This record gives structure tokens, sequence and C-alpha cells, in this order.
């Protein structure tokens, strides 16, 4: 056969089967004579002789280097004609991601280009995979146009050349999008009890909240109520409810590229049918 | 240079200059070892060693063949790294015409194709030349509507600028219907041998016939002898009479046409202009 394939750092064995009565025999690395009979031309201690019988002439390149890849010939001399047999030593290298795109934040609707360049022997192929809801691309470049919020998360570059494990590495796209209210219940409370309104927005970056009644803002320091903010969530607390506290309150979530609000009612208890 | 160019059948000399402290040396024919130090690997008596000094390792392939053309490498081993140096043996062969078109006869107006195929190293170029004029410079010379003046010998010359160019010729003969090319009148005193004669120009040669008043004259008849060379024909009178003076017609004929002329056997007398 034509190909002798060896993984880098292991030993390559170059065996020459000899069917004809041979007078002289040699192993060549390109046009340099490595071994001629028992006479070692090379000074490389990696190149050693293994078999020297009239049926076989075999050497070994231990700890193979990329620089070893190339044509090695078993050249001989018979009593009739010279004969040769050429083999190609192919060195294989596990794949490795060199440069990878670094994490990004981008606003919704814009474009994103991720780039994954890798090396290996033979030249590796590469696949991108979105790690949420997914083979998105199979090229060094992954290009996304009009990025939606659900396209955020981790994209995984996987480079393989069918030598050892493929090399994987990941990059995180975080998409900014304006807020929307995702929780807003009404609450009923009897006069004189503790009443809790609360909203929850979904936004990147997180939304800040503000509480209004009839389009006038409520501050925390005011008596009888307190505004508390968590991640995404915000609560307006009444400690002693009165008949005036009843009504509609608007929770306004804002972030650097938009705002939204919802309105919820602090109402009094009572029976209801349908 | 990298190229050693040798004429086929001469000797090629492969000299390897060695500007280094070399421990081992060899001449390779492609991936075949020819000579390693003083150890001749080749069994070809043409390959002989010429120089084996610390500064030079040189062999010779005497009586070089085309099959020798290729890369020959002077491979060595130094104290530090192996080194090589390729030279390219280029074999040159004088040009030679292999097959050539054979002589033809063809009728006027038809087509003729002459073909001249030749070989050589490097591959030769070819020119045709009409010997009666470089008509073409290709293996194929194509002539359409061949005229009578295009007959004769066409010469193929193949050259590659090594040794002499090879030449060989082919003969086109064009058939055409006759035309009269000589027809003088002749005057003769009564009682003396008088010779009329015509000459036609035709391929193949024209045969002649002699007429008087659109009636043929035969050779066996007494007093007249008709004699035909190639182009020429002669009507001979041995005893002239007043009945014989007058106009005679020369009819030249060949396989693809005829023509005639008239000439007068005339009697003496005064004439003005
Ligand atoms: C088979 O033949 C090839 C071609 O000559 C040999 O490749 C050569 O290998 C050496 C190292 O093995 C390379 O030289 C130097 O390596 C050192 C690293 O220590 C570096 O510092 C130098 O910059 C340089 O690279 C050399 O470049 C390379 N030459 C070529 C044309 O590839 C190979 O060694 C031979 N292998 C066997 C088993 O005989
Ligand atoms: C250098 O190496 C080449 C091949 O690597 C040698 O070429 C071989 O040369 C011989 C004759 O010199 C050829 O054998 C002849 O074959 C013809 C028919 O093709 C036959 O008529 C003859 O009787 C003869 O056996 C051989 O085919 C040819 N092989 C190739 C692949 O070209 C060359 O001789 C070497 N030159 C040297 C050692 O000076
Ligand atoms: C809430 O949203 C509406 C638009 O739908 C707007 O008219 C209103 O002013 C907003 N309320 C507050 C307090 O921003
Ligand atoms: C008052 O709250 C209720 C419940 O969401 C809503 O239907 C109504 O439109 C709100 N009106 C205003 C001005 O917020
Ligand atoms: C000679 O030529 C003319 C026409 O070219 C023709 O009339 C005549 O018959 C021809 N033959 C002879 C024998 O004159
Ligand atoms: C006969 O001879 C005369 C004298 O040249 C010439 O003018 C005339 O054309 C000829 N007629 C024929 C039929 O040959």
């Amino acid at each position: 056969m034509d190909n002798v394939t060896v993984r880098q750092g292991e030993s390559a064995t170059l065996r020459c089967t000899i069917d004809d009565r041979v007078t002289r025999v040699a192993w060549l690395n390109r046009s340099t004579i490595l071994y001629a009979g028992n006479d070692k031309w090379s000074i490389d201690p990696r190149v050693i002789i293994l078999v020297n019988t009239p049926t076989q002439y075999s050497i070994m390149i231990q700890n193979v280097d990329v620089y070893d890849e190339g044509p090695y010939t078993c050249s001989v001399q018979t009593d009739n004609h010279p004969k040769t047999s050429r083999v190609h030593l192919i060195v294989q290298v596990p794949p490795q991601i060199m440069n990878i795109s670094s994490d990004i934040t981008v606003n919704e609707g814009s474009s994103v280009t991720l780039l994954c360049l890798a090396i290996g022997r033979p030249e590796p192929t590469v696949t991108w995979r979105h790690l949420s809801v997914g083979f998105v691309s199979e090229d060094e470049y992954l290009e996304i146009s009009d990025i939606k919020r659900d396209q955020s998360g981790e994209y995984e570059c996987s480079a393989l050349n069918d030598v050892a494990a493929p090399d994987v590495r990941k990059v995180k796209i975080t998409v900014n999008y304006p807020p929307y209210i995702s929780k807003a219940k009404n609450t009923g409370v009897s006069v004189g009890q503790k009443g809790i309104l609360s909203c929850e927005a979904s936004a990147v970056p997180m939304a800040e909240f503000q509480w209004f009644k009839e389009e006038t803002r409520l501050a925390t320091g005011l008596d009888g109520m307190r505004i508390e903010n968590k991640g995404r969530m915000s609560t307006l607390t009444f400690f002693n409810v009165s008949e005036k506290d009843y009504g509609n309150y608007t929770c306004v979530a804002t972030n650097k590229l938009g705002n939204t609000n919802a309105s919820i009612t602090l109402y009094g208890p009572g029976a209801a049918l349908v």
C-alpha cells in the first residue's frame, strides 16, 4: 500500500518485503539514504534497524515528528534490475482550537459573527452547536443575523480530524432585549392588614422597577409602604392598609433599550360569582 | 544550472562538488542508488566512476539513452545533517520524419491533404515548402481547389535546433485538360518535305489528331507521316501539291478534356505586312 500513517510522538515502522533475490538493500528518506544494509547513514538516534533478512528489510523511526512526513523508499539492487517501493509516511496531529471568538453582549436584532480556527493533521472540520434549543453551522465562521433573545447562551465549537478526541471550546453570546412584564398578580387585603403588590420583569440587562399611582411615582421612604427590589422582581408593601390605598398601581420596568409596565389592583375582599 | 543536457548516444558526466566535510557520498538515479562511494550498485557497464576525492564525486553514463532522462541526486552524509543536490538529465534526440504522405496524382479543383508526422527531443516543429514558398507550418498541409501551378514537390522540414533538421518530400501531380502551347505555321517550296507541328500542355500528356475540313487524316496514308513525342506532334508532307495547301487542325485530347488550334501550310508569293 501507499500510506503508512502514524500519530505524532509514536513510532513508525518501515518494513520492506523482499520477494526477489536481492544483492543490496537500502531505506531512503526522500533522496537521503538512511540505512544501507547494516551501514547506518543517518545520525538520528530515532532511526533504528529492526529486521535485516533476505525476506525483509525493516527500520523504525521512533518518536515521529511532523518534519518526518514524506516519501520513504526501499531501494534495492538485484542481479537483473534495480527495484524500488515507495511509501508515504503521514503524521497525524490531534486537532486544537487556536483562536476562538471571545464572549460578547450584543443588542437584539444586530449581527454576530463567531470564528473558530483550528489545526490538525489531516486538516480538521468544525461544527458549531447552540447549547440550548442544534447544529447551527459547520464552518469556521458562524454568522447569525437579526439575533433574537432566544439565541443567547453558549455556542460550542467542536473541531475533529478523526485523531484522538475532538477539541471543543465555547463562547457565550448574551443578547440585550427590552423588558417585558412576566408576573403581575392583583392582591386583595382587608383594611388594617399587610398588603403586598409585586411585579416581575424579564430583561437583559435586568430591568429596574418603579411604582406609580395615577401616573405619579411612589418613593420608598413614604409612610405605610416600602418598595423592595430583587433580581427581576419588585414588591410594594403596605403595612397598614386604608381605604385610600385601594386602587390601581403601575409597575414600570426599564432597561437601557426600552421600558414596559403593567397595572395591578389593590382591592378589598368580598364574594364573587363567575 | 540544474539541468545537464546531453545528446542521445553521447556521454553524460555527473559531477558533484563537495564544499563540506562529507562522511558519505552517493549518486542516485531517482530513488535508485547508482554509486555509493567506491561501491558500484548499478550493473550497467555504461555507468562508470570518474572522480572520488574529498572535494568531488563524479560518475559518467556513457552512451546515454532517452530512458536515462530524469532526476539524479548527489546524496551525502555530513557530521551534522544529510544533504542532497538534484541535477536533471535531459536527453536530446535529433528530429526524424516517421511517416509522410506518398506521391499522388489528383484532378484539378479537388482537395489534397499532406501529412508530416515527426518526433524528437524536444518535440520538433514542422514546415512545408513548395519547391516550385512556405505554404504551412503544421503537420497537416491542406490544399483546396488545387490549380495546375500547385503541382510539384512539397518539402517537409522538421527541426528542434539539435543536429540537422530532417527533410523529406512528396509529389503532387495535378491533372488538367490540354491547351495548345505551340502552333506556328510553316511555309515550304512545292516538292519539299513540309512539317506542321503543334504542342499541347496537359497532364496526362495529350494525344494529337490532325484534321482537314473536320475530317481526320490517317498516318498510313501516302505522303504524310504523323510523329508524336511527349507534348509535341508533327504532320509531315513529303510531296506538296496545290491541293495540300490550306488549314489543318491540331486536336489535343486527354482523359478530362480536349482543345484544338488551326495552322496553315501556305504557298509562296509576295505579301505586304
Ligand atoms: C526525513 O527528511 C526530512 C527532510 O529533510 C527531515 O526533516 C528535517 O528535520 C529537522 C529536525 O528533525 C528539521 O531541522 C530543524 O529542527 C529544529 C528543532 O530542534 C529547529 O530548531 C530548526 O528550525 C529546524 O526545523 C528540518 O527543518 C527538517 N527539514 C525539512 C525539509 O523538513 C527529517 O528529519 C527526516 N526524518 C528521518 C526520520 O530521517
Ligand atoms: C535511471 O533510472 C531509470 C528508471 O528509474 C532507468 O530507466 C530504465 O532504463 C532501461 C534501459 O536503460 C529500460 O529497460 C529497457 O526497456 C525497453 C522497453 O521499454 C527494452 O526495449 C530494453 O530491452 C530495456 O530492457 C527501462 O524500461 C527503463 N525503466 C523506466 C521506468 O524508465 C534508467 O536506465 C536509469 N539510467 C542509468 C542507470 O543510467
Ligand atoms: C404604562 O404604559 C402605557 C403605554 O401602554 C403608558 O400610556 C403609560 O403612561 C405607562 N404608565 C407609566 C407610569 O409609565
Ligand atoms: C386598572 O387595573 C385593571 C386591572 O389590570 C385594568 O383592567 C385597568 O385598565 C387599569 N386602569 C389603569 C388606568 O391603569
Ligand atoms: C475545334 O474547336 C471548335 C470549337 O472550339 C469546334 O467547333 C471544332 O469542332 C473543334 N474540332 C476540330 C477538329 O476542328
Ligand atoms: C483558316 O486560316 C486562316 C488564315 O489564318 C484563318 O484566318 C482562319 O480562321 C482559318 N479557318 C479555320 C476553320 O481554321
